[PDB]
DNA sequence: GGTAGACTCGGACGC
DNA sequence: GCGTCCGAGCTAC
């Protein structure tokens, strides 16, 4: 899931798991745990403790305990739900959180590549995979200025400085295309080549487009060959940051 | 230490 | 039977 549908997640899945404690955690694919590496640690840990809270940092949902914070990642396929104990998993089911009530959080993901970890609360953000990440997208630390301060310093495409989490959180392929198409900006565009103006107006569009989509419809992303939507143009696909990038050759300069 | 590119998690899938 | 592919987020010069 892209960051709206993961905070679409963090906002429903928090009152089906708050307040509830936990009784025992199943684990039936032990590489998804990276932190405690022992997964016999990860799941001891876990036992006793009662969420108190569900925060979400980028695409990163921040699972918040007693003492600890749980951070997930879904990668492509990751899906939580919860259900009852009584009922078989559902499958490709890979971890379990079981509550005292008999009901249960479950962990699908048919892909595998989802990921967590977990610390004492106080550390989580500072350390992997927490650590390093940009500023939320829909927060006044991400700014014009903090862009423009990132852009100015680095030579690789605008593309490329837009992919980089440490610069923004959450910002993926399909996002970094639409957001670069609706400012106008080619996205092979060297980021220090950006004007002030261009920059304020990438800030703007990179809001929308992330506010549009976690408040409530492509322009380039996977329409190559088809009209652009404001010009008529074909929309193109090529290579830009070793990706593939979706752009209008007519409205993004 | 900036940054391009490799790498990674499985497994599907088409030759 | 082996390369090619998903793509978000360690390594060499
Ligand atoms: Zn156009």
């Amino acid at each position: 899931p892209e960051l709206p549908e993961v905070e679409t997640i963090r906002r429903t899945l928090l009152p089906l798991i708050v307040g509830k404690t936990i009784e025992d955690v199943r684990i039936f694919w032990p590489n998804i745990i990276r932190h405690p590496r022992d997964s016999e640690a990860f799941a001891a840990r876990m036992i006793g403790q009662t969420v108190r809270g569900l925060e979400r940092r980028g695409k990163f949902l921040k699972f918040l305990l007693d003492r600890d914070a749980l951070i997930s990642h879904l990668r492509m396929e990751g899906r939580y739900a919860v259900a009852s104990a009584l009922e078989p998993l559902e499958p490709h089911t890979h971890v379990v959180f079981c509550f005292t009530d008999g009901s249960e959080l479950r962990y699908r993901d048919v892909a595998k590549f989802g990921t967590m970890h977990v610390y004492a609360k106080e550390e989580a953000d500072r350390r992997p995979p927490l650590a390093e990440l940009g500023p939320e997208p829909l927060s006044p630390a991400f700014s014009p200025a903090v862009l423009a301060e990132r852009a100015v310093k680095t030579k690789r495409s605008v593309k490329a400085l837009l992919l980089d989490c440490t610069v923004v959180a959450g910002f993926g392929n399909i996002y970094v295309d639409e957001s670069l198409f609706r400012a106008g900006i080619l996205p092979g565009r060297p980021a220090a080549s950006l004007s002030s103006k261009e920059i304020e107006r990438l800030h703007e569009e990179m809001v929308a487009t992330i506010g549009e989509a976690v408040m409530k419809h492509l322009y380039v992303y996977g329409r190559q060959g088809n009209p652009c939507k404001r010009c008529g143009t074909p929309i193109e696909k090529t290579v830009v940051a070793g990706r593939g990038t979706h752009y209008c050759p007519r409205c993004q300069r």
